[PDB]
């Protein structure tokens, strides 16, 4: 029941700018770094979906719930949801789906899509569920 | 007549790492700066490419450089690119880092930087072209 974000850091990149871009939407708890040549790979993890509260908030402040529901629904596979957001956009405080990789381990994935990406009527959320248990 | 290097600096990149990348092969005399920054570095003397000149010989890639440099000639300019990440780690690999050289006799630049070779050895060793 954890979330994991993976992102690369090339030699011209500043590991702290990548982590800071991710912090905009993810309050990670753990971090290990791995390599694939001259490229570092960040694997960030958190145990609770609460770690995605800032993600929940941005989808609303940006008014892109419509778009987020399709990307998230499409990203469901089994008991996991996987999606990607634009890295540079993220670096400037903007969330845009498409890189920063997100992986969510949860039994009822659908409850996650509805929690942060509800259907909308004229931009207004048709419902506002609490963070899934 | 000048040497100019242009490189992008994305929000996730460190301008210092990109400047260091270029520093491995070029010594700028001045620099200028959507959500992406464009770094423009330039020099007025060809001595600014002495590091480049040294690396092609040390790593013994003269043949490869001549090919890329010669084809890079258009009119009185020479245009070519090198790999950003490779350059960030000190490696010179020809293609995001763009080189633009203005000079009235471009082939001289090429023969200075990348002499034709026979059996892996430079057939000539010209001095840096004037200016």
């Amino acid at each position: 029941d954890k979330v994991m974000v993976v992102a690369e850091v090339r030699p011209s990149e500043d590991v702290n700018k990548v982590l800071s871009a991710i912090s905009n939407f993810f309050d990670f708890e753990k971090m290990n770094t791995r390599k694939e040549g001259i490229i570092d790979i960040l694997v960030l993890e958190a145990r609770t979906l609460k770690s995605l509260l800032k993600f929940h908030r941005v989808l609303r402040n940006e008014r892109i719930l419509d778009s987020a529901r399709k990307y998230l629904m499409k990203g469901i596979e089994g008991n996991t949801i996987a999606f990607m957001i634009h890295k540079q956009a993220a670096a400037v405080g903007v969330l845009s789906f498409v890189a920063i990789k997100f992986y969510i381990e949860y039994q009822n994935p659908k409850e996650i899509v509805d929690w942060l990406a509800p259907k909308t009527a004229h931009g207004v959320p048709l419902w506002d569920n609490p963070v899934p248990p």
